[PDB]
């Protein structure tokens, strides 16, 4: 905070996603329902793109579900990760890579604004 | 019904998604499992595009999960929202914006049909 | 196994997704949490693309949730489907089409690798 999306890294050259870490240590239980985890990373996005926050498979398989989230092109707030412990108690350590940001083209349409 | 996708609106110019509302008042509980909510909006999509139905974050955080759904380019039926109450009883009022439609390019491949 | 993505089929010409079947008979219950189902299909993907594994709506409505999964362009392993029974006992028969692979453009960015 406030760090822009350009400070994010890719695991490897062919990785679709930019890694997102939580800035806090947080414990999640199933009965808590959706929680919004801070990343300290902020919009906006490159021109003509929008973003999608998705889970990392290794984290999904460990029982933390990330709800897919749309990041609008002109969002200037903090990108947060919407997450829920599926079945068990999940512990997120500070700096753990818990989600990924995918960049996608933003298609123009004549839809009324 | 039957309204085409062109009647949908964007919240703002840089919003990735087109808002989708339910045409009915519906109550959802966790034990009901996935439910398909009517929108009165119909395919098909613009040429060379397909659609993805995603949650709105403000609705996800209130405990209604929208399952990501693929809308095929040539689908001519009613676009429905697949939704589940996560932990608590959720009440959807008629006209509440509960999901969003994202348009994405449809890539051609040589895969057999 | 090992079959490449090019052996996948589309249901119809305008279908966004390539169908993915499980190679095993598997029973899933809610208390099992996320499970990774084998497909016998392998990366990598076409140049400048990445993949997203999504649910088929007819399967989602029957109570099997597929967690959206990112397939990296240069992944050479087996594409697995991350799935969870929502509320009830779900039985997957061998050869049942349980998910779909969507191909999307991979946008270049200056993000550090
Ligand atoms: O997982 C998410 C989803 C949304 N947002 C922020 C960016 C979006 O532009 C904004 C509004 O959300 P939606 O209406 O696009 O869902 O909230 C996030 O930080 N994380
Ligand atoms: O959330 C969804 C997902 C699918 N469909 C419709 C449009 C799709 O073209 C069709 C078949 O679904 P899939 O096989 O693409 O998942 O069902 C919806 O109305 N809502
Ligand atoms: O549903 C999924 C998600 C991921 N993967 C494989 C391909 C990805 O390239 C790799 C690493 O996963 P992620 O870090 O991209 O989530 O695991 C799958 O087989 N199925």
């Amino acid at each position: 905070q406030k760090q822009p999306i350009s400070k994010l890294t890719r695991a490897t050259p062919g990785s679709a996603g930019l890694d997102l870490c939580s800035t806090s240590h947080t414990v999640l239980t199933p009965e808590m329902g959706p929680q919004a985890l801070s990343t300290g990373i902020y919009g906006p996005l490159p021109p003509n793109t929008f973003g999608l926050i998705l889970g990392r498979s290794s984290i999904t398989m460990k029982g933390l579900q990330v709800y897919p989230g749309v990041i609008d092109n002109d969002y200037t707030g903090e990108i947060k990760i919407m997450a829920k412990a599926v079945n068990n108690i999940v512990t997120v350590s500070q700096g753990n890579r818990i989600a990924q940001l995918i960049l996608l083209p933003l298609i123009e349409t004549d839809n009324k604004v």
